[PDB]
């Protein structure tokens, strides 16, 4: 069965008609009750050329460019790149492979990362004369899709009841903690079974099911059909969309909000096909910390404790890998 994915035109988000704002919040907030999903169209970024950028680095990167920009998981000299470089695919057991960076203001001179907080690094970037162009385009899509980001929590905050920039206020380009995957699920003849997960209904999967770890998840992926969500009704299909942004709540989002905003459960189905998978995980800063509240209550009041996203994130990350393992 189709999960209900609502098509929003976010394009009032990045505007001053705050009554056409106020209709988009409410698509927001519907579907934010609903599945929990939803397409933002009309957003401005030019996602074939994100598409193909991305399939042409990774494409083209080597064995040796990968152990190069490896995360630690898999290099041991590289103890600084927890979340930052190349997650590596091992053939025959693991398919999925991806690169992740983070802020670029994580320079050298930055007071996290000379402070070494957790979650915080600089990121690692393969050779320009191998790859030209793609850490200067990588950068700005990191920009691009910032703002897509900032526009989509005004939507959130006023689909909330609060004032539009209850979010976004906390996320600034000197000190966010958002990162941009770029995943690569490969087509393999054969398809090493070991890459295969099974899921209690039967269903073929490469990724079990989980929550996000973030405040919203603002996802290009290529039309090639994979994502469910779990509803009341069951495990449902995501229609994949080429050119929207696939949008979700994290689980901050559900504790700030007591769960009216709960972060939709997701699995991702074995589908043998190349395709391209390219979440942008919207997170505040370290020490951004909102106080939880709820909009069924009168009072607005909630029984939660307010939570750091530093605090959040570090938990989630390493939570995440234990649950589904190493990406
Ligand atoms: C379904 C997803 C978009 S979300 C799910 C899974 N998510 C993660 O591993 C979180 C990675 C966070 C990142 N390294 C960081 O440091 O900020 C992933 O990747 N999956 C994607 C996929 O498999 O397509
Ligand atoms: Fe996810």
């Amino acid at each position: 069965s189709k999960a209900n994915v609502p098509k929003i035109d976010v394009s009032p988000l990045f505007g001053d008609d705050q009554a056409a704002k106020m209709r988009v919040a409410q698509q927001i907030d519907a579907a934010s009750r609903d599945t929990g999903f939803f397409y933002a169209v009309n957003h401005g970024i030019n996602v074939q050329r994100l598409s193909q950028k991305t399939k042409e680095f990774h494409m083209s990167i080597t064995p040796e460019e990968k152990w190069d920009l490896a995360i630690r998981a898999y290099n041991k000299e590289h103890q600084d790149q927890v979340r930052a470089g190349y997650y590596l695919s091992i053939p025959g057991k693991k398919a999925v492979e991806s690169f992740c960076y983070l802020n670029p203001n994580f320079t050298p001179d930055h007071p996290r990362i000379q402070a070494k907080t957790p979650t915080h690094e600089v990121n690692v970037w393969p050779d320009e004369t191998k790859h030209p162009g793609f850490q200067d385009f990588a950068e700005q899509y990191y920009w691009d899709v910032f703002g897509l980001s900032s526009a989509l929590l005004k939507g959130y905050a006023l689909a909330l009841g609060k004032e539009e920039n209850f979010f976004a206020r906390h996320f600034k380009p000197d000190d966010t903690l958002a990162s941009v995957v770029l995943i690569r699920y490969p087509y393999l003849d054969p398809y090493p079974e070991a890459a295969i997960k099974t899921a209690a209904d039967g269903t073929k999967l490469s990724f079990e099911w989980h929550e996000d770890v973030s405040l919203i998840t603002v996802l290009y992926q290529s039309n090639v059909q994979n994502l469910q969500v779990e509803t009341a009704a069951g495990y449902q299909d995501i229609e994949a969309d080429d050119t929207g942004y696939l949008i979700n709540c994290g689980s901050y989002m559900a504790h700030l909000t007591n769960n009216y905003y709960k972060a939709p459960i997701h699995r991702v189905k074995w589908v043998n096909a190349e395709r391209q998978s390219l979440p942008f995980f919207v997170n505040l800063g370290y020490d951004s910390v909102i106080d939880p509240f709820d909009p069924r209550e009168p009072n607005g009041k909630s029984d939660r404790e307010p939570l750091s996203y530093g605090d959040y994130l570090q938990n989630g990350l390493v939570s995440l890998i234990n649950k589904n393992g190493q990406t």
